[PDB]
Protein backbone atom coordinates (compact mmCIF):
# COMPACT_ATOMS: atom_id res chain seq x y z
CA UNK A 1 0.00 0.00 0.00
CA UNK A 2 1.59 3.35 -0.86
CA UNK A 3 2.07 5.26 2.29
CA UNK A 4 0.70 9.41 2.90
CA UNK A 5 3.17 11.59 1.44
CA UNK A 6 4.99 14.26 3.88
CA UNK A 7 3.40 12.48 6.68
CA UNK A 8 5.04 14.87 9.30
CA UNK A 9 3.68 17.31 7.72
CA UNK A 10 0.39 16.23 6.93
CA UNK A 11 0.33 15.49 10.84
CA UNK A 12 1.47 18.72 12.12
CA UNK A 13 -0.73 20.73 9.87
CA UNK A 14 -3.91 18.82 10.64
CA UNK A 15 -2.72 18.75 14.17
CA UNK A 16 -2.79 23.22 14.13
CA UNK A 17 -5.48 22.95 11.93
CA UNK A 18 -7.55 21.37 14.45
CA UNK A 19 -5.99 23.07 17.74
CA UNK A 20 -7.18 26.51 16.68
CA UNK A 21 -10.27 25.95 14.21
CA UNK A 22 -11.80 22.97 15.12
CA UNK A 23 -14.94 21.61 17.46
CA UNK A 24 -14.29 24.65 19.20
CA UNK A 25 -17.41 24.43 20.69
CA UNK A 26 -17.60 20.51 20.90
CA UNK A 27 -14.65 19.30 22.45
CA UNK A 28 -11.91 20.44 24.31
CA UNK A 29 -8.11 21.43 23.69
CA UNK A 30 -5.46 19.18 24.37
CA UNK A 31 -2.34 20.33 26.30
CA UNK A 32 0.47 18.93 24.55
CA UNK A 33 2.10 20.82 21.61
CA UNK A 34 1.84 19.34 18.17
CA UNK A 35 5.28 19.33 18.20
CA UNK A 36 5.18 16.84 21.18
CA UNK A 37 1.83 15.17 19.88
CA UNK A 38 4.05 14.16 16.76
CA UNK A 39 7.08 12.87 19.05
CA UNK A 40 4.97 10.48 20.48
CA UNK A 41 2.92 9.23 17.57
CA UNK A 42 6.72 8.74 16.12
CA UNK A 43 8.14 6.94 18.11
CA UNK A 44 5.21 4.33 18.31
CA UNK A 45 6.34 2.85 14.67
CA UNK A 46 9.51 3.79 14.08
CA UNK A 47 12.87 2.18 13.35
CA UNK A 48 10.83 -1.18 13.48
CA UNK A 49 10.15 -3.57 10.81
CA UNK A 50 6.38 -2.42 9.84
CA UNK A 51 4.65 -5.08 11.21
CA UNK A 52 6.35 -5.08 14.39
CA UNK A 53 3.26 -3.27 16.23
CA UNK A 54 1.42 -3.94 19.52
CA UNK A 55 -1.94 -2.46 21.22
CA UNK A 56 0.19 -1.01 23.71
CA UNK A 57 2.81 0.46 20.71
CA UNK A 58 0.36 4.06 20.64
CA UNK A 59 -0.08 4.15 24.31
CA UNK A 60 2.38 7.49 25.01
CA UNK A 61 0.49 9.07 21.53
CA UNK A 62 -3.03 8.38 23.24
CA UNK A 63 -2.30 9.26 26.83
CA UNK A 64 -1.40 12.82 24.92
CA UNK A 65 -4.06 13.10 22.76
CA UNK A 66 -6.84 11.72 24.42
CA UNK A 67 -9.49 14.71 24.94
CA UNK A 68 -12.54 14.69 27.95
CA UNK A 69 -15.51 13.77 25.93
CA UNK A 70 -18.95 15.22 26.29
CA UNK A 71 -21.42 13.71 28.08
CA UNK A 72 -24.32 11.36 26.34
CA UNK A 73 -23.06 12.16 23.14
CA UNK A 74 -19.84 9.35 22.62
CA UNK A 75 -20.95 7.22 19.45
CA UNK A 76 -19.69 3.63 18.07
CA UNK A 77 -20.35 2.05 15.14
CA UNK A 78 -19.97 -1.10 13.15
CA UNK A 79 -20.05 -1.97 9.28
CA UNK A 80 -21.91 1.38 8.76
CA UNK A 81 -19.31 3.57 8.53
CA UNK A 82 -20.87 6.70 6.49
CA UNK A 83 -24.26 6.91 7.91
CA UNK A 84 -23.18 6.69 11.34
CA UNK A 85 -20.59 10.03 10.47
CA UNK A 86 -23.63 11.58 8.58
CA UNK A 87 -26.05 11.17 11.51
CA UNK A 88 -23.40 12.32 14.37
CA UNK A 89 -23.22 15.50 11.60
CA UNK A 90 -19.66 16.34 12.69
CA UNK A 91 -19.91 16.88 16.56
CA UNK A 92 -23.25 18.52 16.72
CA UNK A 93 -25.41 15.57 17.39
CA UNK A 94 -22.64 13.18 18.40
CA UNK A 95 -18.90 12.54 18.43
CA UNK A 96 -17.06 9.84 16.63
CA UNK A 97 -13.89 9.08 17.01
CA UNK A 98 -12.80 11.15 13.85
CA UNK A 99 -13.81 14.22 15.75
CA UNK A 100 -11.53 13.72 18.31
CA UNK A 101 -8.03 15.16 18.30
CA UNK A 102 -6.60 11.86 17.43
CA UNK A 103 -8.83 10.79 14.89
CA UNK A 104 -9.01 13.69 12.60
CA UNK A 105 -5.44 13.71 12.73
CA UNK A 106 -4.97 10.09 11.55
CA UNK A 107 -8.46 9.80 9.51
CA UNK A 108 -7.73 7.95 6.53
CA UNK A 109 -3.62 8.14 6.33
CA UNK A 110 -1.51 6.00 5.78
CA UNK A 111 2.45 5.02 7.33
CA UNK A 112 4.65 2.38 8.68
CA UNK A 113 8.00 2.04 9.81
CA UNK A 114 11.36 0.23 8.91
CA UNK A 115 14.33 0.02 10.49
CA UNK A 116 16.52 1.88 8.28
CA UNK A 117 16.60 5.61 8.80
CA UNK A 118 14.73 8.26 8.51
CA UNK A 119 12.72 5.28 10.62
CA UNK A 120 9.45 4.88 8.28
CA UNK A 121 8.92 4.21 4.54
CA UNK A 122 8.44 6.78 2.03
CA UNK A 123 7.85 4.44 -0.51
CA UNK A 124 5.71 1.14 0.31
CA UNK A 125 4.04 -0.26 2.76
CA UNK A 126 2.91 -3.95 3.48
CA UNK A 127 -0.69 -4.86 2.83
CA UNK A 128 -2.74 -5.08 6.26
CA UNK A 129 -3.36 -8.95 6.12
CA UNK A 130 0.22 -9.56 6.08
CA UNK A 131 0.80 -8.43 9.49
CA UNK A 132 -0.42 -10.35 12.67
CA UNK A 133 -3.92 -8.97 14.12
CA UNK A 134 -2.38 -7.22 17.49
CA UNK A 135 -0.13 -5.14 14.77
CA UNK A 136 -3.02 -4.17 12.16
CA UNK A 137 -5.19 -3.17 14.97
CA UNK A 138 -2.40 -1.08 16.93
CA UNK A 139 -3.57 1.77 16.08
CA UNK A 140 -7.38 2.22 15.56
CA UNK A 141 -7.43 -0.44 18.39
CA UNK A 142 -5.91 1.80 21.11
CA UNK A 143 -7.59 4.79 19.69
CA UNK A 144 -10.74 3.00 20.14
CA UNK A 145 -9.69 1.72 23.44
CA UNK A 146 -8.70 4.84 24.45
CA UNK A 147 -11.94 6.47 23.16
CA UNK A 148 -14.23 3.91 24.89
CA UNK A 149 -12.38 4.46 28.16
CA UNK A 150 -13.58 8.10 28.12
CA UNK A 151 -17.18 7.77 27.28
CA UNK A 152 -19.73 8.90 29.93
CA UNK A 153 -23.17 8.80 30.23
CA UNK A 154 -25.55 7.41 27.40
CA UNK A 155 -23.44 5.84 24.76
CA UNK A 156 -25.07 5.16 21.18
CA UNK A 157 -23.69 1.95 19.16
CA UNK A 158 -24.85 2.17 14.90
CA UNK A 159 -24.68 -1.40 13.67
CA UNK A 160 -25.77 -2.73 10.16
CA UNK A 161 -29.00 -4.73 10.66
CA UNK A 162 -29.00 -6.01 7.18
CA UNK A 163 -25.32 -7.71 6.29
CA UNK A 164 -26.52 -11.51 5.66
CA UNK A 165 -22.87 -12.11 6.09
CA UNK A 166 -21.83 -10.39 9.45
CA UNK A 167 -23.77 -9.81 12.35
CA UNK A 168 -24.72 -6.84 13.70
CA UNK A 169 -22.84 -7.45 16.74
CA UNK A 170 -19.85 -9.07 16.72
CA UNK A 171 -17.06 -10.23 19.98
CA UNK A 172 -14.41 -9.87 17.41
CA UNK A 173 -15.68 -6.38 15.77
CA UNK A 174 -13.70 -3.35 17.47
CA UNK A 175 -16.50 -2.63 18.91
CA UNK A 176 -16.74 -5.88 20.28
CA UNK A 177 -13.01 -5.86 21.32
CA UNK A 178 -12.16 -2.50 22.06
CA UNK A 179 -15.34 -0.90 22.76
CA UNK A 180 -17.86 -2.95 24.82
CA UNK A 181 -15.04 -4.25 27.20
CA UNK A 182 -13.60 -0.56 27.52
CA UNK A 183 -16.48 1.21 28.84
CA UNK A 184 -16.25 2.28 32.14
CA UNK A 185 -19.06 2.91 34.98
CA UNK A 186 -19.28 6.59 34.30
CA UNK A 187 -21.21 5.10 31.30
CA UNK A 188 -25.04 4.51 32.45
CA UNK A 189 -26.87 3.16 28.88
CA UNK A 190 -25.83 1.69 25.49
CA UNK A 191 -28.33 2.98 22.99
CA UNK A 192 -28.11 0.63 19.91
CA UNK A 193 -29.73 1.89 16.33
CA UNK A 194 -29.90 -0.71 13.86
CA UNK A 195 -29.67 0.62 10.66
CA UNK A 196 -31.81 -1.56 7.83
CA UNK A 197 -30.49 0.22 4.32
CA UNK A 198 -33.44 1.19 2.25
CA UNK A 199 -34.17 -1.99 -0.43
CA UNK A 200 -32.58 -4.16 1.45
CA UNK A 201 -33.72 -7.23 3.34
CA UNK A 202 -34.11 -7.35 6.83
CA UNK A 203 -31.26 -9.69 8.88
CA UNK A 204 -31.30 -8.50 12.20
CA UNK A 205 -33.61 -6.92 14.80
CA UNK A 206 -33.78 -6.03 18.24
CA UNK A 207 -34.14 -8.34 20.61
CA UNK A 208 -32.72 -11.38 18.64
CA UNK A 209 -29.87 -12.86 17.15
CA UNK A 210 -26.47 -11.03 18.14
CA UNK A 211 -28.52 -8.13 19.48
CA UNK A 212 -29.99 -10.10 22.15
CA UNK A 213 -26.28 -11.39 22.44
CA UNK A 214 -25.54 -7.70 22.68
CA UNK A 215 -28.19 -6.94 24.67
CA UNK A 216 -27.43 -9.54 27.32
CA UNK A 217 -23.78 -8.31 27.51
CA UNK A 218 -24.70 -4.74 28.05
CA UNK A 219 -27.27 -5.45 31.03
CA UNK A 220 -24.20 -8.03 32.46
CA UNK A 221 -22.44 -4.77 33.05
CA UNK A 222 -24.91 -3.15 34.97
CA UNK A 223 -25.70 -0.75 32.31
CA UNK A 224 -29.50 -0.02 31.09
CA UNK A 225 -29.99 -0.73 27.01
CA UNK A 226 -32.33 0.15 24.62
CA UNK A 227 -32.71 -0.52 20.59
CA UNK A 228 -34.61 0.96 17.89
CA UNK A 229 -34.35 0.15 14.14
CA UNK A 230 -34.29 2.81 11.60
CA UNK A 231 -35.70 5.76 14.01
CA UNK A 232 -37.08 8.39 11.92
CA UNK A 233 -34.45 10.64 12.18
CA UNK A 234 -31.63 7.89 10.84
CA UNK A 235 -34.44 6.59 7.87
CA UNK A 236 -35.32 10.65 6.98
CA UNK A 237 -30.97 10.65 6.68
CA UNK A 238 -31.29 7.46 4.43
CA UNK A 239 -33.95 8.67 2.25
CA UNK A 240 -32.40 11.87 1.18
CA UNK A 241 -30.20 9.74 -0.68
CA UNK A 242 -33.33 7.69 -1.94
CA UNK A 243 -36.18 9.56 -1.92
CA UNK A 244 -38.00 7.33 -4.19
CA UNK A 245 -37.29 4.44 -2.37
CA UNK A 246 -40.89 2.95 -0.82
CA UNK A 247 -40.07 3.82 2.72
CA UNK A 248 -39.75 7.25 2.12
CA UNK A 249 -43.50 7.73 0.53
CA UNK A 250 -44.81 11.06 2.26
CA UNK A 251 -47.91 11.38 3.31
CA UNK B 1 -14.01 41.15 15.36
CA UNK B 2 -11.18 39.00 17.25
CA UNK B 3 -8.74 37.96 14.72
CA UNK B 4 -7.60 34.19 14.19
CA UNK B 5 -5.03 32.92 16.34
CA UNK B 6 -1.44 32.11 14.41
CA UNK B 7 -2.91 32.96 10.81
CA UNK B 8 0.04 31.75 9.56
CA UNK B 9 0.24 28.29 11.23
CA UNK B 10 -3.45 27.88 10.51
CA UNK B 11 -3.37 28.73 6.79
CA UNK B 12 0.15 26.76 6.02
CA UNK B 13 -1.69 23.54 8.09
CA UNK B 14 -4.85 23.62 6.34
CA UNK B 15 -3.11 24.10 3.05
CA UNK B 16 -0.89 21.19 3.47
CA UNK B 17 -3.48 19.14 5.06
CA UNK B 18 -5.69 20.20 1.65
CA UNK B 19 -2.75 19.56 -1.08
CA UNK B 20 -2.08 15.83 0.36
CA UNK B 21 -5.42 14.32 1.83
CA UNK B 22 -8.09 16.57 0.52
CA UNK B 23 -10.92 16.25 -2.26
CA UNK B 24 -8.21 14.17 -3.88
CA UNK B 25 -11.10 12.76 -6.03
CA UNK B 26 -13.03 15.30 -6.82
CA UNK B 27 -10.85 18.66 -7.35
CA UNK B 28 -7.12 19.00 -8.59
CA UNK B 29 -4.37 20.02 -6.99
CA UNK B 30 -2.75 23.59 -7.91
CA UNK B 31 0.59 24.25 -8.64
CA UNK B 32 1.93 26.85 -6.68
CA UNK B 33 3.29 25.18 -2.94
CA UNK B 34 1.58 26.67 0.14
CA UNK B 35 4.23 28.89 0.69
CA UNK B 36 3.99 30.51 -2.62
CA UNK B 37 -0.01 30.60 -1.76
CA UNK B 38 0.85 32.05 1.94
CA UNK B 39 3.06 34.95 0.19
CA UNK B 40 0.14 35.79 -2.20
CA UNK B 41 -2.15 35.30 0.35
CA UNK B 42 -0.27 37.83 2.86
CA UNK B 43 0.72 40.65 0.60
CA UNK B 44 -3.23 41.58 -0.09
CA UNK B 45 -3.87 42.82 2.73
CA UNK B 46 -0.18 43.48 4.58
CA UNK B 47 1.36 46.66 5.82
CA UNK B 48 -1.71 48.61 5.04
CA UNK B 49 -4.59 49.89 7.24
CA UNK B 50 -7.40 47.39 8.02
CA UNK B 51 -9.86 48.53 5.24
CA UNK B 52 -7.42 49.47 2.77
CA UNK B 53 -8.41 47.00 0.44
CA UNK B 54 -10.20 46.34 -3.03
CA UNK B 55 -11.48 43.92 -5.70
CA UNK B 56 -8.13 43.52 -6.93
CA UNK B 57 -6.28 42.75 -3.31
CA UNK B 58 -5.81 39.22 -3.73
CA UNK B 59 -6.20 39.13 -7.59
CA UNK B 60 -2.53 37.25 -7.48
CA UNK B 61 -3.54 34.77 -4.64
CA UNK B 62 -7.06 34.11 -6.21
CA UNK B 63 -5.41 33.17 -9.95
CA UNK B 64 -2.74 30.94 -8.31
CA UNK B 65 -5.06 29.16 -5.97
CA UNK B 66 -7.85 28.75 -8.81
CA UNK B 67 -8.92 24.90 -9.50
CA UNK B 68 -10.84 23.93 -12.58
CA UNK B 69 -14.01 23.08 -10.96
CA UNK B 70 -16.17 19.83 -12.27
CA UNK B 71 -19.01 20.27 -14.37
CA UNK B 72 -22.76 20.41 -13.37
CA UNK B 73 -21.73 19.95 -9.80
CA UNK B 74 -20.86 23.70 -8.83
CA UNK B 75 -23.14 25.02 -6.21
CA UNK B 76 -23.80 28.65 -4.65
CA UNK B 77 -25.71 29.25 -1.89
CA UNK B 78 -27.14 32.54 -0.16
CA UNK B 79 -27.84 32.80 3.79
CA UNK B 80 -28.11 28.64 4.21
CA UNK B 81 -24.51 27.86 5.12
CA UNK B 82 -25.38 24.76 7.27
CA UNK B 83 -28.33 23.48 4.84
CA UNK B 84 -26.26 24.04 1.66
CA UNK B 85 -23.03 22.31 3.24
CA UNK B 86 -25.11 19.52 4.61
CA UNK B 87 -27.07 19.04 1.04
CA UNK B 88 -23.78 19.23 -0.96
CA UNK B 89 -21.90 16.66 1.18
CA UNK B 90 -18.38 17.45 0.92
CA UNK B 91 -17.81 17.49 -2.40
CA UNK B 92 -20.06 14.05 -3.19
CA UNK B 93 -23.50 15.81 -4.73
CA UNK B 94 -22.03 19.23 -5.34
CA UNK B 95 -18.90 21.72 -4.53
CA UNK B 96 -19.37 24.95 -2.56
CA UNK B 97 -16.54 27.42 -2.53
CA UNK B 98 -15.82 26.12 0.43
CA UNK B 99 -14.73 23.17 -0.32
CA UNK B 100 -11.95 24.74 -3.06
CA UNK B 101 -8.56 25.22 -1.75
CA UNK B 102 -8.95 29.13 -1.06
CA UNK B 103 -12.41 28.70 0.44
CA UNK B 104 -11.26 25.89 2.58
CA UNK B 105 -8.32 27.65 3.91
CA UNK B 106 -9.51 31.24 4.92
CA UNK B 107 -13.14 29.74 5.93
CA UNK B 108 -14.34 31.09 9.29
CA UNK B 109 -10.59 32.95 9.52
CA UNK B 110 -10.97 36.16 10.62
CA UNK B 111 -7.51 38.94 9.61
CA UNK B 112 -6.81 42.26 8.66
CA UNK B 113 -4.06 44.29 8.15
CA UNK B 114 -1.99 46.99 10.13
CA UNK B 115 1.13 49.49 8.54
CA UNK B 116 2.92 48.86 11.70
CA UNK B 117 5.28 45.64 11.86
CA UNK B 118 4.07 42.55 11.87
CA UNK B 119 1.90 44.39 9.29
CA UNK B 120 -1.06 42.29 10.38
CA UNK B 121 -3.20 42.86 13.50
CA UNK B 122 -3.96 40.21 16.18
CA UNK B 123 -5.31 41.56 18.70
CA UNK B 124 -8.55 43.35 16.80
CA UNK B 125 -10.04 43.55 13.16
CA UNK B 126 -12.96 45.97 12.28
CA UNK B 127 -16.30 44.58 12.21
CA UNK B 128 -15.64 45.39 8.26
CA UNK B 129 -19.50 46.93 8.49
CA UNK B 130 -16.69 49.35 9.12
CA UNK B 131 -15.26 49.00 6.10
CA UNK B 132 -16.16 50.77 2.67
CA UNK B 133 -18.29 47.82 0.33
CA UNK B 134 -15.30 47.36 -2.06
CA UNK B 135 -12.78 46.80 1.08
CA UNK B 136 -15.47 44.25 3.01
CA UNK B 137 -16.41 42.58 -0.20
CA UNK B 138 -12.45 42.41 -1.31
CA UNK B 139 -11.50 38.77 -0.09
CA UNK B 140 -15.00 36.47 -0.22
CA UNK B 141 -15.87 38.80 -3.33
CA UNK B 142 -12.83 38.11 -5.59
CA UNK B 143 -13.27 34.21 -4.03
CA UNK B 144 -16.70 34.32 -5.42
CA UNK B 145 -16.26 35.79 -8.78
CA UNK B 146 -12.88 33.40 -9.52
CA UNK B 147 -15.24 30.45 -8.65
CA UNK B 148 -17.73 31.09 -10.65
CA UNK B 149 -15.34 32.45 -13.38
CA UNK B 150 -14.60 28.22 -13.62
CA UNK B 151 -18.26 27.05 -13.40
CA UNK B 152 -19.24 24.70 -16.01
CA UNK B 153 -22.20 22.93 -16.97
CA UNK B 154 -25.41 23.39 -14.82
CA UNK B 155 -24.79 24.95 -11.84
CA UNK B 156 -26.95 25.22 -8.69
CA UNK B 157 -28.15 27.72 -6.59
CA UNK B 158 -29.48 27.37 -2.87
CA UNK B 159 -31.32 30.35 -1.49
CA UNK B 160 -33.47 30.97 2.04
CA UNK B 161 -36.80 31.34 0.82
CA UNK B 162 -38.20 31.72 3.96
CA UNK B 163 -36.28 35.09 5.95
CA UNK B 164 -38.66 38.11 6.11
CA UNK B 165 -35.96 40.24 6.21
CA UNK B 166 -33.53 39.34 3.49
CA UNK B 167 -34.55 38.27 -0.60
CA UNK B 168 -33.92 35.45 -1.10
CA UNK B 169 -32.26 36.35 -4.27
CA UNK B 170 -30.80 39.99 -4.20
CA UNK B 171 -28.32 42.29 -6.48
CA UNK B 172 -26.06 43.04 -3.75
CA UNK B 173 -25.54 38.86 -2.21
CA UNK B 174 -21.71 37.79 -3.24
CA UNK B 175 -23.74 35.95 -5.65
CA UNK B 176 -25.75 38.17 -6.92
CA UNK B 177 -22.76 41.15 -7.33
CA UNK B 178 -20.50 38.59 -8.05
CA UNK B 179 -21.13 35.27 -8.87
CA UNK B 180 -24.10 34.92 -11.43
CA UNK B 181 -22.33 38.41 -13.57
CA UNK B 182 -19.26 36.28 -13.64
CA UNK B 183 -20.96 32.65 -14.80
CA UNK B 184 -19.28 32.53 -18.49
CA UNK B 185 -20.74 30.53 -21.74
CA UNK B 186 -19.46 27.03 -20.62
CA UNK B 187 -22.48 27.18 -18.25
CA UNK B 188 -25.67 25.97 -19.39
CA UNK B 189 -28.36 26.09 -16.79
CA UNK B 190 -29.03 27.68 -13.23
CA UNK B 191 -30.65 25.49 -11.15
CA UNK B 192 -32.55 27.08 -7.78
CA UNK B 193 -33.47 25.64 -4.84
CA UNK B 194 -35.39 27.37 -2.23
CA UNK B 195 -35.05 26.60 1.17
CA UNK B 196 -38.28 26.92 2.99
CA UNK B 197 -37.16 26.13 6.45
CA UNK B 198 -39.61 23.91 8.22
CA UNK B 199 -42.12 25.17 10.60
CA UNK B 200 -41.65 28.90 9.34
CA UNK B 201 -43.81 31.08 7.08
CA UNK B 202 -43.05 30.95 3.53
CA UNK B 203 -41.81 34.07 2.18
CA UNK B 204 -40.44 33.72 -0.99
CA UNK B 205 -41.56 30.76 -4.41
CA UNK B 206 -40.22 30.13 -7.29
CA UNK B 207 -41.62 32.28 -10.52
CA UNK B 208 -42.13 35.39 -7.78
CA UNK B 209 -40.86 37.96 -6.10
CA UNK B 210 -36.98 38.40 -6.51
CA UNK B 211 -36.94 34.31 -7.60
CA UNK B 212 -38.37 35.84 -10.92
CA UNK B 213 -36.01 38.60 -11.06
CA UNK B 214 -33.57 36.06 -10.79
CA UNK B 215 -34.94 33.82 -13.81
CA UNK B 216 -35.42 37.09 -16.37
CA UNK B 217 -31.66 37.94 -15.67
CA UNK B 218 -30.15 33.80 -15.83
CA UNK B 219 -32.70 34.08 -19.18
CA UNK B 220 -31.15 37.24 -20.20
CA UNK B 221 -27.61 35.30 -19.93
CA UNK B 222 -29.36 32.47 -22.41
CA UNK B 223 -28.45 29.97 -19.78
CA UNK B 224 -31.86 27.72 -19.11
CA UNK B 225 -33.37 27.88 -15.65
CA UNK B 226 -35.07 26.09 -12.85
CA UNK B 227 -36.50 26.24 -9.56
CA UNK B 228 -37.59 23.99 -7.42
CA UNK B 229 -39.14 24.49 -3.60
CA UNK B 230 -37.97 21.97 -0.62
CA UNK B 231 -37.20 18.88 -3.38
CA UNK B 232 -36.79 15.89 -1.36
CA UNK B 233 -33.42 15.42 -0.78
CA UNK B 234 -33.02 18.29 0.57
CA UNK B 235 -36.56 17.98 2.72
CA UNK B 236 -35.54 14.59 4.18
CA UNK B 237 -32.47 16.30 5.23
CA UNK B 238 -34.24 19.15 6.98
CA UNK B 239 -36.43 16.07 8.37
CA UNK B 240 -33.88 14.42 9.72
CA UNK B 241 -32.29 17.29 12.11
CA UNK B 242 -37.00 17.97 13.25
CA UNK B 243 -38.43 14.63 12.54
CA UNK B 244 -41.75 15.64 14.45
CA UNK B 245 -41.99 18.83 11.84
CA UNK B 246 -45.66 18.70 9.85
CA UNK B 247 -43.71 18.96 6.46
CA UNK B 248 -41.92 15.33 7.38
CA UNK B 249 -45.34 13.30 7.79
CA UNK B 250 -44.95 9.66 6.21
CA UNK B 251 -47.64 8.20 4.40
O1 LIG C 1 -10.82 -3.92 11.47
C1 LIG C 1 -10.66 -2.49 11.42
C2 LIG C 1 -11.61 -1.56 12.00
N1 LIG C 1 -12.92 -1.76 12.33
C3 LIG C 1 -13.42 -0.54 12.67
N2 LIG C 1 -12.45 0.38 12.55
C4 LIG C 1 -11.34 -0.21 12.08
N3 LIG C 1 -10.11 0.26 11.78
C5 LIG C 1 -9.16 -0.55 11.37
N4 LIG C 1 -9.34 -1.88 11.28
C6 LIG C 1 -8.27 -2.74 10.77
O2 LIG C 1 -6.91 -2.36 10.84
C7 LIG C 1 -6.48 -2.38 9.50
C8 LIG C 1 -6.13 -0.96 9.39
O3 LIG C 1 -7.15 0.00 9.28
P1 LIG C 1 -7.02 1.44 8.51
O4 LIG C 1 -7.05 1.21 7.01
O5 LIG C 1 -5.86 2.30 8.95
O6 LIG C 1 -8.40 2.08 9.07
P2 LIG C 1 -9.66 2.54 8.15
O7 LIG C 1 -9.38 3.92 7.58
O8 LIG C 1 -10.11 1.41 7.25
O9 LIG C 1 -10.71 2.65 9.40
C9 LIG C 1 -10.36 3.49 10.51
C10 LIG C 1 -11.52 3.35 11.48
O10 LIG C 1 -12.54 2.33 11.36
C11 LIG C 1 -12.58 1.82 12.74
C12 LIG C 1 -11.41 2.49 13.45
O11 LIG C 1 -11.60 2.65 14.86
C13 LIG C 1 -11.71 3.73 12.73
O12 LIG C 1 -12.44 4.70 13.29
C14 LIG C 1 -7.62 -2.39 8.53
O13 LIG C 1 -7.29 -3.21 7.43
C15 LIG C 1 -8.72 -2.93 9.36
O14 LIG C 1 -8.82 -4.35 9.24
Amino acid sequence: IVPTRELENVFLGRCKDYEITRYLDILPRVRSDCSALWKDFFKAFSFKNPCDLDLGSYKDFFTSAQQQLPKNKVMFWSGVYDEAHDYANTGRKYITLEDTLPGYMLNSLVWCGQRANPGFNEKVCPDFKTCPVQARESFWGMASSSYAHSAEGEVTYMVDGSNPKVPAYRPDSFFGKYGLPNLTNKVTRVKVIVLHRLGEKIIEKCGAGSLLDLEKLVKAKHFAFDCVENPRAVLFLLCSDNPNARECRLA
